[PDB]
DNA sequence: GCCGCCCTGGAGAATCCCGGTGCCGAGGCCGCTCAATTGGTCGTAGACAGCTCTAGCAACCGCTTAAACGCACGTACGCGCTGTCCCCCGCGTTTTAACCGCCAAGGGGATTACTTCCTAGTCTCCAGGCACGTGTCAGATATATACATCC
């Protein structure tokens, strides 16, 4: 509703436990599809990339 | 008949043991004598209580990731053996100086007692240096925007 409708589509942070991550994963492929969602753990090399 | 040679007995001297007496090491006793003891007084060091704030601790969690661990291989090094030669050890001989016992006088230094005075302890008062907190300021850093240029 943000993105969309209030047109603020800019840089977001969301900070979740690690262990529910992939339960946020899927809610963002599937609710909102069209939304450019990143994520971010892995080594240095990972998060460099 | 006279002279020379072999066998055996008792008295004179050396040695062991015991008693009386004098000398070295140590302990009891006495005398000085100074430092430990006793008794009293008082100040304060520390024990105790109380409140506040911070670190540690037992037992658990979760995540990351680099260190630890296990294994295989290979090769370098510890170790054993042998040779060799050289240098240290044992011994005999000669020297030499350490060691002990001596001057010869003089100064250094340890005590004992005494005198004196300078300097450091102690007390009171005060002030500024040290510890803590904060406003401000100049150097370092990152980016906004305008100009020259290659494809």
């Amino acid at each position: 509703w943000l993105i969309f409708a209030r047109r603020q589509n800019g840089p977001h942070i969301i900070v979740v436990p690690l262990s529910t991550m992939p339960a946020w994963l899927d809610t963002f492929e599937k609710w909102a599809p069209d939304l450019n969602c990143i994520c971010y753990m892995g080594n240095q090399k990972s998060r460099d990339t």
